[PDB]
């Protein structure tokens, strides 16, 4: 009955549209060690859905014991963006644009929900997935003060979509988004692409949970 209750669908970005977690993964790790700081490709995973901004102070003071400075997050932040855009750029996470594809054929509202402030992958998402996404229907790293875990991007998206909890449904792949859905009130699907065990996105509070994006896709129809 949920089901056709629906009229939009929120992805997250990163590890659910594009194939970039490797990267970031890396570029976290590798920036940190440059800034002194030891932060794990590992742990970056255990981060993931954080805005930049959120992750470099946690870390900070996971490792230091203090906030980090404004000037530390916004040099950091650079550095990160230049490595990660030095990695030849990420592709399409398998099965996004056929899912998608479905999603909009049910007459259902695409929206990206997401703490990245990647310009380089945001500018991309047309050109990846065209006719699919609107600015105006996406929550980035631009519109939160504090992001995931927080229910707050999900909450703006909502709102952004005219739109009530149970009118729309979660695609999300990392811990922290899948709490923040959760939080939001909205049905949940986790998708496990990354080297995480699935039982950490049931923990977080996922309704539903997939392998990969391909299996989510071709489940679609059996999801109520
Ligand atoms: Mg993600």
């Amino acid at each position: 009955h949920m089901r056709k209750k629906l009229k939009a669908v929120l992805f997250d970005m990163d590890g659910v549209l594009f194939n970039s977690m490797p990267y970031h993964s890396e570029a976290w790790h590798q920036v940190m060690k440059t800034h002194g700081l030891d932060l794990s490709r590992e742990e970056a995973y255990m981060h993931e859905g954080r805005t930049g901004a959120s992750t470099i102070n946690i870390v900070f003071q996971r490792e230091l014991g203090k906030e980090a400075t404004q000037e530390e997050i916004e040099s950091i932040y650079h550095e990160k963006s230049i490595l990660f855009n030095s990695y030849p750029e990420a592709e399409r996470m398998p099965g996004a644009w056929e899912l998608l594809q479905k999603v909009k054929s049910e007459g259902l509202t695409p929206m990206v929900v997401t703490g990245s402030g990647q310009l380089s992958l945001l500018e991309r998402l047309e050109h990846n997935f065209p006719g699919m996404f609107h600015k105006e229907l996406m929550v980035t790293a631009f519109d939160v003060k504090y992001g995931k875990p927080n229910p707050e991007p999900y909450l703006m998206a909502l709102k952004k979509g005219g739109l009530k909890a149970d009118e729309a449904v979660v695609i999300e792949n990392a811990p922290l988004g899948v709490e923040a859905g959760h939080k939001a009130g909205i049905f949940t699907i986790a998708v496990n692409t990354g080297p995480l065990d699935g039982q950490v996105l049931l923990d977080a509070g996922a309704d539903l949970l997939f392998p990969s994006m391909q299996t989510l896709c071709d489940s679609w129809d059996t999801i109520m």
